[PDB]
């Protein structure tokens, strides 16, 4: 059982490296962020360019959607996050408090909170409605590379170049577990909240059992020794792990067997980010400056 992702559209418009692509929860849009200081919105199905959202003073590392698909949050080298109304393109709030680049961001499922991680080694939890910081967690001893809420919002997982992943109780800010030293470049909870997928800068993805603090699966064969490359759980068809790679390919693994099931050829630079559509077997991928495009791919399974 293998997927058959094939290229459907190639999207161009950003003028510097893309950093992150994300499909809206309602499936209608793809958002992209870039070192060019811009967010772009594209039709998720035909790639049609929709709008540019602008206001950050420096490049953007990440963007994330609210559960109702109406809001975006972005994390910027200007040391702020911004909350955006997607329909109007307007900045609703600027979240100030980090003392260096903000690298990662996510809403909780309820979408009343945002979590951020920064070069400043902290994780912050913000109130969406007021735009004020509720908690600053002294989370890591090196830049924070990823932050993600679990399925009900009760926990946050963070990762850092310090080699650690940490699980935090959202309401209290207490660290409930540290997974233990290669730099960790990405982390997220599995859909059921019981596992955690982590990328490290030694060409390795790992699936950890949260309750046991133990690694259950590793996924290798790709190249990842430099860039923050996200990894995804693909769940609409076959159960895969999806990731970009520094050899210009999208890698897709069987989650259970760890075997590579497809390598998507087409980009001409590092595939820095990938995202999986919430209902269709559709992948978005973005590549670095020799390539300059976002590609949309479709599989029958
Ligand atoms: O939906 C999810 O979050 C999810 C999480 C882990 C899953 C899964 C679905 N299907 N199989 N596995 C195994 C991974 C390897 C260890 C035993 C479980």
């Amino acid at each position: 059982v293998k997927p058959n992702y094939a290229l459907k559209f190639t999207l161009a418009g950003h003028t510097k490296a893309v950093s992150s692509v994300k499909f809206s929860p309602n499936g209608e849009w793809l958002a992209s962020s870039s070192a060019d200081k811009l967010i772009k919105i594209w039709g998720a199905y035909d790639g049609k360019f929709e709008k540019t959202i602008s206001g950050h003073k420096l490049g953007i590392s990440d963007v994330a959607w609210s559960s109702d698909s109406n809001l975006l949050v972005s994390a910027s080298d200007d040391k702020t996050l911004k909350i955006w109304d997607v329909s109007s393109g307007k900045c609703l709030k600027t979240l100030k408090g980090h003392s260096n680049y903000v690298f990662c961001c996510n809403f909780n499922p309820q979408s009343n909170l945002i979590v951020s991680g920064s070069f400043d080694e902290s994780v912050r939890i913000w109130d969406v409605k007021t735009g004020k910081c509720l908690k600053t967690l002294p989370a890591h001893s090196d830049p924070v590379s990823a932050v993600h809420f679990n399925r009900d919002g009760s926990l946050i997982v963070s990762s850092s170049y310090d080699g650690l992943c940490r699980i935090w109780d959202t309401a209290s800010g207490q660290c409930l577990k540290t997974l233990i030293n290669p730099p960790v470049s990405f982390v997220k909870f599995s859909p059921n909240g019981k596992y955690i997928l982590a990328a490290t800068l030694d060409n390795t993805l790992k699936l950890w059992d949260y309750s046991k603090g133990k690694c259950l699966k590793t996924y290798t064969g790709h190249k990842n020794e430099k860039y923050c490359i996200f990894a995804n759980f693909s769940v609409t068809g076959g159960k895969w792990i999806v990731s970009g790679s520094e050899d210009n390919l999208v890698y897709i693994w069987n989650l259970q067997t760890k075997e590579i099931v497809q390598k998507l050829q087409g980009h001409t630079d590092v595939v820095i980010s990938t995202a999986c559509h919430p209902t269709e077997n559709i992948i978005a991928s973005a590549a670095l400056e020799n390539d300059k495009t976002i590609k949309l791919w479709k599989s029958d399974c």
